[PDB]
């Protein structure tokens, strides 16, 4: 009698025309463990979402789930993800940097394996820009049509950073709260509202559909977004016309400010309330093995986080592992893991209301209002 063991992952996993990683490594996993009698069912979820998924009703959920690390304080809270020792634990240390260590680690306990680094990155179309160009937004904006989805709070923050506001202080420090306040804070506002005017942008939606769409049709050239895209960015442009950067500075008051993306992972998590702790524990350390990594990597050119890989000729000729790496050493902060549950609300409307139109549209006149609001709103989601 086969036990069931419900795994969760994002379809582009479990999709056999990109070699279905996540059923290619689950049944790695069975094939290398005899000894356990199990079949697998699979929940098709993006990372992205597996908060709202799981902690709605973690008994209700996988056994074993693929999340960003961003969620862990919330999982933790809802009881909804399983502390992990053992080796397991070991591996998650030894294999990893400690950065990428720290994006699962809570109250100096380990609680999933990372199996990629989560940030974002530049893909521009090379029959537009050079790779001098692309160094600066503004440009770029000489050159040609540059898109960006302000309404996404995991974007957003990359220019208000790129100025001096924070979150949390270095991230880590939770009496500092939200500091958007301030002129720092109007001066980049005033920066958005300046680029929504420029005939040159376009703004991306939420989840970067429109910015793939107008890299095919050559409405947009420039598209921020990740790796979870790269075959479907190659598909728009032709895979000889697509550039990958890093990112690049902004001019604000005469001086360059760098962009700063969120650096975090994406990583394996255990439900506690699945009823075979050992196996679901072994599968996660399995699909983040450094086999299951280097799989991810052929099969759909996701880039490995464990630093075994690194070493790797293909992966370290690879332009969006090479990017990935760029953002890491350069153009980024690591991603808190206190709850930024009110930012992520905040920054929606916030970035939706830069649009030529909206209702409460920012704008020259209100930026200083309408920062401070922002501001206000996110540490009263602190009260
Ligand atoms: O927008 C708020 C949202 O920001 C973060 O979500 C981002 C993910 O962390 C990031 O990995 C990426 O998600 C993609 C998956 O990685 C990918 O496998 C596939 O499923 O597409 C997803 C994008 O559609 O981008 C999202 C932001 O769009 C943060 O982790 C969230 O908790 C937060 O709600």
């Amino acid at each position: 009698g086969k036990e069931t063991i419900t795994v969760m992952g994002p379809a582009e996993d479990l999709d056999d025309a990109q070699g279905a990683w996540l059923k290619t490594e689950c049944e790695a996993f069975a094939k290398a463990n005899p000894d356990f009698n199990i079949e697998f069912k699979y929940v098709t979820s993006s990372e992205s979402d597996a908060k709202d998924v799981v902690t709605k009703d973690p008994k209700a959920a996988a056994d074993v789930y693929m999340f960003a690390n961003d969620q862990l304080e919330p999982l933790i809270k809802a009881n909804a993800i399983a502390k992990l020792g053992g080796d397991t634990a070991e591996y998650v240390k030894s294999s990893n940097s400690e950065a990428m260590a720290a994006t699962v680690t809570y109250d100096g306990d380990i609680y999933a394996v990372p199996y990629t680094s989560n940030t974002w990155f530049m893909y521009y179309d090379k029959r537009v820009f050079s790779e001098d160009d692309v160094k600066s937004l503004d440009t770029m904006l000489t050159k040609g049509k540059v898109s960006f989805p302000f309404d996404n709070g995991w974007y957003l923050n990359a220019f208000y950073a790129a100025n001096g506001c924070t979150i949390f202080g270095d991230g880590t420090d939770k009496a500092a709260g939200y500091d958007f306040s301030g002129d720092k804070g109007t001066a980049v506002t005033n920066y958005i509202v300046d680029l929504f005017a420029n005939p040159n942008f376009v703004m991306d939606n939420n989840e970067g559909s429109l910015g793939l769409a107008g890299l095919k049709d050559g409405s947009i050239n420039a598209y921020f977004n990740g790796n979870w895209n790269y075959d479907k960015v190659k598909e728009a442009l032709g895979e000889e016309n697509v550039g990958v950067a890093a990112l690049p500075t902004i001019n604000i008051g005469g001086k360059d400010c760098q962009l700063k993306a969120f650096l975090g992972s994406k990583a394996i998590g255990v439900n506690p309330n699945c009823k075979n702790q050992e196996v679901a524990v072994k599968l996660a350390a399995f699909l983040g093995s450094e086999d299951a990594q280097l799989a991810h990597f052929k099969l759909r050119g996701q880039a490995p986080v464990n630093k075994d890989l690194a070493t790797n000729e293909e992966v370290a000729a690879d332009p969006v592992a090479a990017a990935m790496a760029k953002v890491s050493s350069d153009c980024s902060v690591a991603q808190p893991i206190i709850d930024m549950s009110g930012y992520w609300d905040a920054a929606t409307p916030f970035g939706d209301a830069f649009q030529n139109g909206a209702e409460g549209q920012i704008t020259k006149d209100n930026a200083a209002q309408k920062t401070e609001d922002f501001n206000t709103q996110l540490n009263d989601s602190l009260k």
